[PDB]
């Protein structure tokens, strides 16, 4: 309902995203949905092209469920917190399932924006058939923050952050090395989004800034060669997103 729980169809364009071997540019559908309901908030998207990928992001409050005020510096509450990453693939081979979860919290800078982290441990299920597959692999530490700017255009201009930090991961170690004479992947990565967002009573544009380092573990410059000859990964570097889509609410 509009009360809490929103909705958005999106297009999606992306240029030089990394969390792949290969650079990738593509396009795709986006659904997306948020809320906020006194013990649980959640955010999540779905992506689809011109088979389906998804990200969820779920968390349960410790203080309503606990009915315990756990509130404390600029700790205003705590959370069970989850990070749940899937990509059906076109083989059992292209596949993944990942979960991270852990605790985390909402911060209160007494500055007008909102600001949380979360610290995760996480499963691993299916990873493209890689080395950390299936057994407990490397922790997340996600910080997320959400700063209204000002009104511009007739619309409401915004800025939304996050980044993800992963380490600990055993791949990298456990996989093999390159032509390179370095390891191909990584046991820790860095994905810092950054997005300016334009809103309207329903239609929204956004410009997403993305950075990797390592994308999806893969260690830069790693040098490989599937079948077209030699080519070196380009994992940290910058990419982006253009967004264009339609939030749902009756009046
Ligand atoms: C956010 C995220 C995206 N991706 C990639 C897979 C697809 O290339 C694309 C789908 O949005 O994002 C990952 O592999 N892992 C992630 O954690
Ligand atoms: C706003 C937001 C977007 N995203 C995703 C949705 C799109 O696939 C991409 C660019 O908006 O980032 C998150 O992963 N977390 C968020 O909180």
């Amino acid at each position: 309902l509009s009360d809490w729980w929103h909705q958005s169809v999106n297009v999606v364009g992306s240029y030089h995203t990394r969390f792949g071997p290969q650079i990738r540019n593509d396009t795709y559908l986006e659904y997306e949905a948020f809320a906020k309901k006194d013990w649980f908030d959640f955010y999540g998207y779905a992506d689809a092209p011109v088979p389906l990928f998804m990200e969820i992001e779920p968390r349960f409050s410790i203080d309503k469920l606990t009915n315990t005020d756990l509130s404390f510096g600029p700790f205003k509450e705590w959370y069970f917190a989850n990070n749940y990453i899937y990509d059906m693939g076109r083989n059992k081979d292209g596949r993944q399932s990942t979960w991270y979860m852990g605790l985390g919290t909402d911060i209160d800078t007494g500055l007008p924006m909102s600001l949380s982290m979360n610290v995760y441990a996480k499963y691993q299920w299916q990873n493209y058939g890689a080395a950390n597959e299936n057994e407990w692999d490397g922790y997340r530490f996600k910080i997320k923050y959400f700063v209204p700017i000002t009104d511009l255009w007739g619309g409401q201009l915004s800025y939304i952050g996050f980044t993800n930090f992963d380490w600990g991961s055993d791949l990298g170690d456990d996989s093999g090395n390159a032509i390179n004479g370095i390891k191909t992947r990584t046991n820790n990565s860095i994905a810092s989004s950054h997005i300016l967002a334009l809103n309207y009573d329903h239609w929204h544009y956004s410009v997403v800034a993305r950075y990797w380092h390592d994308g999806g573990q893969w260690n830069d410059d790693a040098e490989l060669n599937f079948g077209n000859g030699n080519f070196n990964v380009r994992s940290t570097g910058w990419g982006g997103y253009l967004v264009v889509g339609y939030n749902f609410h009756h009046h």
